[PDB]
């Protein structure tokens, strides 16, 4: 069973979210299976960032456990800006563990380095999801990222528990029953930056979204990736913390690291500054 | 200087916003000046709906001194879905008091009654307002939404204190800097009742946004409905409430009306059900 252990306050530099197992925390990039049910490919899925959201809050690779926290500019936390006709993240944006977009390695089908994380996905149900929460989801497709120059795949995913989730099996049924929701994730990536000042982003396929099947051939190659790092047979894990409580074959096993972190402090959402509010028109 | 007080918590049936003036509650409807600087065409918005929130929260025709409250369908608190790629109201979303769509005659310009309620106005500022908040803005433009059948003109409106205030002179400018809206503003008024089962709304016009002169003529006919109506001169005043405390010659003034209310009990806002996060795609 998984549950969360919240340090802080939300919105906070202090703000901290480790998964646990049974009340003992775990890493949230490498003790977390992949798939919940191999044989059908239900995959288990790290929630950062809750769908109309800005906070930048991401698994952390610098530390221990690798707890979700929020990413910081110049010292103070990093939000994504409105990007009109958008408020915040148009998508319950998460993870898959055990995955890695190699660094060290030219991608071909997009001719560029990887982004050194875990692989995106983006979960598109009507519930909106909680930072640290583990669902299960069904992979439908996947688009080309290129974020700043670098491989970043997003995976187009259904919780399982969603109503509507018998119904959307393949790539093709998103269109037919969320229309319009692709062509904005594909503006959304291309744009969300721009009013921090990067340049528009670009996608390979012209901005295609593959198939399930396409999908679960680079979610393998990424859990692939992953396996190569954690096994510590990386040319460069580039700093990433890979202490784990679960995989007692490999260098970095640490059972203790789960009961090194502090207990839960939960503190009530802190205020987020008015400046966040702005809606760009770019 | 005017302030709020509230009743009660946010989402809730106890929930009311009165407005206070020098720290004594005033009608929301009829106490508030519709010109803050009449002749630089400067008014007095009284906001109801933040933008990106869902709750239909409303200035109450049918309680003295006329809180605002949260609006309510078959005993149920009343929201508004979420129609992609919209987020809950697109605009911060009021009204400018002392002035009334008369239900009594039908409107010329729309060939419909009035909707019985004050003249609805459109904030686009970039920052988001607080329910019961009274700010300064100018009139752009209007947009003549015909709301089940009903005349329901929307004023599109700057607060004075936004940095693109001085920019912003005439309808035109809010395409210029806010590319997309008035397009985005049309569709919503269209489709956010379909999915409580309604007819998609329709506009005058052919949905034109008239300029700053045509919606300054329209809100001063309101404002001469909401004359006669103050007065007890309505042909069916609908039993609005024209309790006031700062109008000494209308029949329904009242000096002990404002020491009538209960003081301040604000509470944390209360849970919205989950099914509030669902995005309609319609
Ligand atoms: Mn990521
Ligand atoms: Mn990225
Ligand atoms: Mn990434
Ligand atoms: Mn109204
Ligand atoms: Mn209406
Ligand atoms: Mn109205």
């Amino acid at each position: 069973t998984y549950t969360t252990r919240q340090i802080g306050a939300k919105n906070t530099l202090e703000y901290k979210v480790y998964i646990e197992k049974d009340g003992k925390p775990v890493s949230a990039f490498h003790d977390i299976p992949l798939y919940a049910d191999k044989e059908n490919n239900i995959f288990n899925m790290v929630v950062e960032i809750p769908r109309w959201t800005n906070a930048k809050l991401e698994i952390t690779k610098e530390e221990t456990l690798n707890p979700i926290i929020q990413d910081t500019k110049k010292g103070k936390l990093k939000f994504v800006r409105n990007c009109f006709p958008h408020h915040g993240y148009i998508h319950n944006y998460g993870a898959f563990p055990q995955t890695w977009e190699d660094p060290n390695v030219s991608h071909p089908e997009t001719k560029a380095v990887g982004d050194n994380d875990p692989i995106d996905v983006l979960e598109i149900g009507e519930t909106i999801a909680y930072t640290g929460q583990v669902k299960q989801v069904k992979a439908l497709g996947i688009m080309a990222l290129l974020d700043e120059g670098e491989t970043d795949w997003k995976v187009i995913a259904i919780d399982i528990n969603d109503p509507l989730a018998p119904k959307l099996n393949d790539i093709e049924d998103v269109e037919k029953y969320f229309p319009g929701l692709l062509r904005a994730t594909n503006e959304w990536f291309r744009i969300y930056k721009i009013p921090d000042g990067k340049p528009e982003n670009q996608f390979a396929f012209s901005g295609e979204a593959k198939n399930k099947k396409y999908a679960l051939d680079i979610i393998k190659e990424t859990h692939d990736s992953w396996k190569q790092l954690i096994a510590g047979k990386s040319s460069d894990s580039k700093g990433i913390d890979l202490t784990n409580v679960t995989l007692p074959d490999t260098p970095t096993y640490s059972k203790a690291a789960s009961d090194a972190i502090p207990p839960a402090s939960l503190k009530a959402d802190a205020p987020i500054d008015k400046s966040i509010d702005k809606w760009f028109f770019i």
